[PDB]
């Protein structure tokens, strides 16, 4: 392991919403594949369905298009039309509270699922353990 084991409560069961801290924005996967945020909630891209794969470790697929999210191997984001190594994520409690995703394929360079303060994916190597960008907190659909 390169990461700690502290995992946060709640389940699978339902999809939920993914919301950025930073710049108060939902994660969203596009119909092209693009994946950014958005503060529209009744956008219909922001809808992800989560999954264990492993104890810790998601997949974080889009309801509407059934897209995975993956990060590549230059730290972008992108949806997945079929799920593969990209697409899994150690899923984590951050700061007692919110929920961090780091890729798995990617783990040990700390690069992390996140959101500028407008919107905009960050590349992997710009995230980093400490930074707002990376706290999301799923919210029910």
């Amino acid at each position: 392991h390169h990461h700690h084991f502290n995992l946060p409560p709640g389940n699978y069961k339902k999809p939920k919403l993914l919301y950025c801290s930073n710049g108060g924005h939902f994660l969203r996967i596009l119909p092209d594949g693009t994946v950014d945020g958005t503060r529209d909630r009744s956008d219909q891209h922001i809808q992800l369905q989560l999954s264990a794969e492993s104890v810790g470790e998601v997949y974080i697929k889009s309801t509407e298009t059934g897209q995975y999210l993956a990060m590549d191997t230059d730290g972008l984001l992108y949806g997945s039309q079929t799920p593969n190594e990209e697409c899994l994520f150690l899923e984590r409690l951050e700061e007692n509270h919110y929920n961090t995703y780091i890729s798995k394929k990617h783990a040990e360079k700390n690069w992390f699922v996140g959101l500028n303060k407008n919107g905009s994916c960050k590349r992997g190597p710009r995230t980093h353990y400490g930074q707002k960008a990376i706290l999301f907190l799923p919210l029910p659909v």
